[PDB]
């Protein structure tokens, strides 16, 4: 805390008198965030409840981003441990999550495909700074939404920076020994992006660690259809391939759903 | 740990070195009027949970502990029965001795046998690296696990989008690993080949977990056999037997050798 008082810039550092907290709009057991106001912005704040060191680390990474299919950093509060707070902009428009599921609004391809390509986007500059930052969480709750139908990954309260006899294991022992890369955000983008397509929760009807079960030791992944386009299923099974150097990186993702919008 | 069982370096005398690694040297030698093996060596949380899990042994398949060395870093050791057969890896693909099925069954009982009693426990213990080199051989042809380096005591809505390796890594240590490592175990046992010898161990290792490769069952295996085999390397720890199932099954077999 005194090592980041240090490194972090000073024009982050918010007191918690600085930042007006109106409703809940998001719960965990980590701890709460909130809608409000700051510095005359509207803001989202994220309210903590080891627990120093996550905050710490969470923050290091928040304030290297900048990209604009990446939530906007605005500050932190590092008083004490009872203060810690953490603010980003705003989005109206609310996760992908809701729009999908709760008000259930019909898309079409074209606006699918520019969710599909800003996330990857995001993930690609994540991926592909000087110390690259894995996620570690992306879903259709951490994709926030533009009044405009643009997109940007949020939430980096699970992120980490990518680091610097086997014959005879389990394959959940040797998946424990391996340390995880950032191919492990394309497996869940791919789910994210078969999720809007097809408008459905991976698994819609199981239990999160039964589907989880279900992806890691049957092997099953959602229903590809026959209808969904051939460049997109291509980058569906390659995405969540249990293998994950067969996984794409984020730049060919970009790529290829850009493509997609020149001949949508 | 208990006071009977410590162990000063001048009690041990040291013979030949019959094991190596990274981890450090293994030797045949001489303690407390009988002959033993010698192991010698965050690196020492490692060391008191190797011993905590040892004293804790007592049965026929399973090594002997006889002590262990506690002065300082540079003195630890850890000190077993010595067992003249040799490592299984040995006997199946250096010597290549020719078994008859009784002889590979009585093995392969004598090892389900001796993890059944470790997953057992009040407080259970996976050995989380058995394989041939950790087998050892009497003379008289009955295993027993050894090398309990790596055992480890049983442990008692993101999860949706996480990625698989993810996922195992937020999860805790089954014995059902151990499961898994005996059928390879055992198919190198009746077979007698090393599994996938053609390749090199993350190859294998990784086309085992990812592209769900197994070792190939021919005519060579008898059908009870094999059905037990194919359960026991699923993809499902869930889906594996329970040790005292395969004790069962393998027992009926000796019945009818
Ligand atoms: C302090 N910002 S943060 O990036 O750490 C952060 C973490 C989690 C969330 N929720 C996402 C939805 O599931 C619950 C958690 C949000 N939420 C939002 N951030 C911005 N604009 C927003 N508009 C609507 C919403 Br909800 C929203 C931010
Ligand atoms: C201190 N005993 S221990 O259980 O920790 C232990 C660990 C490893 C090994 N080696 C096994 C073979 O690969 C290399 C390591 C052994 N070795 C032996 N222990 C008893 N009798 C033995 N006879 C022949 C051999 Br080798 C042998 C013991």
């Amino acid at each position: 805390i005194l090592l980041l008082r240090a490194g972090l810039p000073s024009h982050f550092h918010l007191q918690l008198s600085e930042i007006e907290f109106h409703e809940i709009i998001g719960s965990g057991s980590f701890g709460k965030v909130y809608k409000g106001r700051c510095r005359n912005k509207i803001v989202a704040i994220k309210r903590y409840r080891s627990d120093v060191d996550m905050f710490c680390r969470e923050v290091s990474i928040l304030c290297q981003l900048n990209h604009p299919c990446v939530i906007q950093f605005v500050g932190a509060c590092l008083n004490d441990p009872s203060q810690f707070a953490i603010v980003t902009q705003y989005i109206s428009g609310g996760s992908l999550f809701s729009l999908l599921h709760e008000q259930k609004r019909i898309l079409d391809l074209q606006s699918k495909l520019i969710i599909a390509v800003d996330v990857a986007k995001g993930m690609e500059y994540l991926h592909n700074l000087t110390q690259p930052i894995i996620h570690r969480d992306l879903n259709s709750h951490n994709i926030l939404l533009y009044e405009d139908g643009h997109a940007v990954v949020a939430d980096f309260g699970e992120s980490r920076f990518l680091q610097s006899n086997l014959r005879w294991m389990a394959p959940e022992v040797f998946t424990q020994c391996t340390r995880y890369t950032i191919k492990a955000d394309v497996f869940s983008y791919a789910l994210c992006l078969w999720e809007i397509l097809t408008g459905e929760i991976p698994f819609a009807h199981l239990k999160p660690a039964a589907a989880a079960a279900d992806m890691a030791y049957h092997h099953i992944r959602p229903p590809i259809g026959y209808s969904i386009p051939k460049p997109i299923s291509s980058l569906l099974i390659r995405g969540w391939n249990a293998c994950p150097e067969g996984r794409p990186e984020f730049s060919e993702v970009v790529m290829k759903l850009e493509e997609c919008l020149c001949n949508i």
